[PDB]
């Protein structure tokens, strides 16, 4: 079957991997617990088509990046995450955008900017200029709760759609 190879990206703690696990094990995680590198093979059915999606679930420490230019090579399709209670993680954002764009030698990759945690009460980043940076990539901004799962068929759906119109 059609495999969509994707990779989430973003810094520390801002919910990469509770997404990954809500959409493919349907609960959210709500523990400490940092990656390393994970991977996620689910046959899913997005839009009638039978199709696997190929997770690769990145750390956001510093000392991984090499590994990440490396292991994410091959991605299709990046989720770029930042908390909407972590203004660094948002400011972040250009960065692992940057990254992304050298490794796959190019700059208009199929990507979605995730902003996760909305379920918070304290947010410090402002949906606009989420929705601002988003529009000057081109690319679609989704809001997340992997905690309440708003958005997370979303976030992924979209981006398989994004891979399937480049
Ligand atoms: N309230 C709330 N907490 C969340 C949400 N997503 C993740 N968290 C919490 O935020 C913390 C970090 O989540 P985690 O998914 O491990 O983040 P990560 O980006 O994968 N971290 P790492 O880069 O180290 O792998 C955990 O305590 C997790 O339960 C969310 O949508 N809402
Ligand atoms: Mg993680």
């Amino acid at each position: 079957m059609t495999e969509y190879k994707l990779v989430v990206v973003g810094a520390g703690g801002v919910g990469k991997s509770a997404l990954t696990i809500q959409l493919i094990q349907n609960h959210f995680v709500d523990e400490y617990d940092p990656t390393i590198e994970d991977s996620y093979r689910k046959q899913v059915v997005i839009d009638g088509e039978t199709c696997l999606l190929d997770i690769l679930d990145t750390a956001g420490q510093e000392e991984y990046s090499a590994m990440r230019d490396q292991y994410m090579r091959t991605g299709e399709g990046f989720l770029c995450v930042f908390a909407i209670n972590n203004s660094k993680s948002f400011a972040d954002i250009n960065l692992y955008r940057e990254q992304i764009k050298r490794v796959k030698d190019s700059d208009d990759v199929p990507m979605v900017l995730v902003g996760n945690k909305c379920d918070l009460p304290t947010r410090t980043v402002d949906t606009k200029q989420a929705h601002e940076l988003a529009k000057s990539y081109g690319i679609p901004f989704i809001e997340t709760s992997a905690k309440t799962r708003q958005g997370v068929e979303d976030a992924f759906y979209t981006l398989v759609r994004e891979i399937r119109q480049y």
